[PDB]
């Protein structure tokens, strides 16, 4: 019945759980963002509790809601340095397309209207908006998109771009691809660079160490804007509070998504580096946002998020216990199977690509067709791994325990065993 | 001032001052303040399951109830509902389900849409540019291409010598030079608000729609009707496009959804576009697995408390004719205060130089703010758009506390009027 009128039972920790009985592992943690898992009643009692209290707050009044100061007073403690003024949102696709107008507009109060092009990365993901699409660097995206002024350039994906290179050499060229276009465009017409850390959607497609810090001596070189989308990485998934922290870069600004609620109620935001902001502020535009923006109740939720991320020790976690016990366990259940390779993943997200041969480098035919195969085996056994081509990611709440990990591990070992059974059942070697 | 609570249509601050908000939030909490019982909702469904994923072949049961009570108020054919997370992403999602539209009839050219000037649609990249905002223009490099606008009917200022009914039909018809001047072949769609509110809460001549929806249907192309801020009880229909009778291919909804209880946002879908966009496959995913839950839930009891509480019945019946028979009985009589207008639970007026010439003040807007900061020192919230001062508080508002609201208002313009003429602005 519930089929039918939408064609026309529960969630705790890192299960869920179905109408026929059967348990289900989500190592997706629902779309990249339930960090702390779920179950977490504190965080009802804190919706309601505000929503009874004060679900809103008007312009009228000189103040901002508490909610939100104390969300932007927490934020502060655990962003990095110069990070103080927040813009919040809906959600990360509006972050995004907030930034691009911030961004377009910074360069404007700089007497520079001739700076408005962004450059993005092919296979790259930045939200749903129609700007978003366009910064984005997906196919089957690209209404009439992408519009003007957005450049894409080829991502750090070793596997297929590296040719004869290390990873590490491979990182530097591919980073040079940015000054190239750069200089393509024109600098003076390129108000920013923007990334994900490590591309979500994209499949998880971890740069080499030497990548970034690359691309931020470019962005500098050619005073262009460095722009990070913590989209996913964002709140403890690579360990550190986010992702360009563990790669080692600062941008100038950053968005986020649910992820700063866990998924719990809809919110994003985008944070702004000193320099950027007082440019903003000096024009004046987004200083309405600055101080009155931010839902009461989501707010309230995300507070509640935060703190429990910080005070729980749940990111200190990842980046001392979970997480390298996920990365080494990761590594040593799928460097067996023949079919499986470049197997990668940092704090808790991971991931790795089906192969036809894994000596030659050689990716089946159809990207995409051996890898939708391999996920409904894992939606079979129960198991909730996201297949992005042939690759396969994921990224469960960062509260699984070690014993967790193991079970499913466990469960995905099976379904790869069976993987390759298929495989050569089916004539591909 | 800091403010401790929400009642009604009150808003209290921490000194104990009452305060009267006009404007229902952001024209959005139309049940009022003091809701309870959605807190309890919402309480209820974030323990039980706050998400839903992609793996089971069903869509969260607090979304597909929500989806089947919105059919039961939306006017046939629209069963289909993409939900989002604020009126913003759904004007963005419909540009997007309009062109994509459009490529699945094999008209790739087919991609123009239009506004008009003064028309707000968002804030987002494609919403701002659909707008018809100056000030908002140049920020971000506006308007994107595949956008173009015509003048809106504001009578009041383009009437002329016509009678409104009159101004209607040509106003109406600037769409069609507009379409001609660009090419039928090339336009996607008209899009509009059935009340443009934060342009000044301009309501268009009983003719405009009628003429507008031929002139759609002539030259193929779909129509769009904008529900930000008409949605869900405003005009005394469920509707804004019910009230004036024209019957959209889509209409975008905002969080007056949930009361702005809770962010959340829909793109209605009429048969014919839904029909199409599931013979492409891009959307599909969205009409099932859209939509989160929490927010579903408070939704679901909004709407069911605007039905089941006969709320949005009576401002059709009751305070909606009330409200505006009052409103209209207030402010006639002010010297600088011309063009009184609204209809339901949104009301307007505007404050002019001189009601002969129909002459507007200089720098428009100026003007406005000098009689929004009375209203203010005085605890009540009507908002001023430019020269226009715009009101839409909670639905639920009773009769007592129109008259109330009216009383100070009229205290308010009344001091207007002395301080125009003590400042030689007469």
């Amino acid at each position: 019945q519930w089929r039918e009128l939408d064609a026309a039972t529960r969630g705790e920790g890192v299960y869920l759980w179905d109408s026929e009985g059967n348990k289900i592992i989500d190592g997706m943690a629902g779309l990249w963002c339930v960090n702390v898992g779920y179950g977490r009643k504190d965080f009802a009692e804190a919706a309601r509790r505000q929503m009874e209290e004060l679900p809103f707050y008007n312009t009228f009044f000189k103040t901002t809601h508490p909610a939100v100061v104390e969300l932007s007073s927490l934020l502060a403690e655990v962003t990095p340095a110069g990070f103080d003024r927040v813009f919040y949102t809906n959600s990360g696709s509006e972050s995004v397309d907030t930034m691009i107008r911030m961004v377009r507009r910074y360069w404007d109060v700089q007497g520079k209207p001739e700076k408005k092009t962004l450059i993005g990365r092919w296979n790259g993901y930045h939200g749903s908006t129609i700007g978003g699409a366009s910064l984005g660097g997906m196919k089957y995206m690209h209404g009439d998109l992408p519009i003007p002024g957005m450049a894409h350039i080829e991502q750090p994906w070793w596997y297929k771009h590296g040719k004869d290179m290390t990873p590490d050499e491979f990182g530097v060229v591919a980073a040079r691809w940015l000054e190239e276009k750069i200089l393509e465009i024109g600098a003076d017409k390129v108000a920013a660079f923007v990334g994900e850390p490590i591309q979500g959607a994209g499949g998880v497609i971890v740069p080499p160490a030497t990548y970034w810090p690359e691309i931020e001596r470019i962005c500098r070189k050619y005073d262009v804007l460095l722009v990070a989308d913590e989209v996913i990485c964002g709140f403890g998934r690579t360990g550190e509070w986010f992702g360009h922290q563990h790669f080692g870069f600062q941008p100038d600004l950053f968005t986020a998504a649910k992820g700063l609620s866990s998924g719990y109620l809809p919110i994003g935001a985008v944070f702004v580096g000193k320099r950027v902001a007082e440019g903003l502020i000096a024009g004046g535009d987004f200083n309405h946002g600055f101080t009155y923006s931010g839902h009461p109740v989501c707010a309230a939720v995300a507070h509640a998020n935060v703190a429990a991320l910080r005070d729980e020790g749940i990111v200190q976690r990842v980046k001392d216990d979970i997480g390298p016990y996920m990365q080494k366990r990761w590594r040593e259940t799928f460097s067996r199977f023949e079919h499986v390779d470049d197997v990668r993943g940092v704090g808790m997200v991971q991931a790795f690509t089906l192969v036809k041969n894994k000596a030659k480098r050689e990716l089946f035919p159809d990207f995409g067709e051996i890898g939708t195969l391999c996920r409904d085996i894992f939606f079979r056994n129960n198991l909730i791994m996201r297949a992005c081509g042939d690759h396969i990611v994921s990224a469960p709440p960062l509260v699984m325990t070690r014993a967790e990990v193991d079970e499913m591990l466990a469960v995905a070992e099976r379904c790869l065993e069976e993987f390759e059974q298929t495989l050569k059942a089916r004539g591909l070697a």
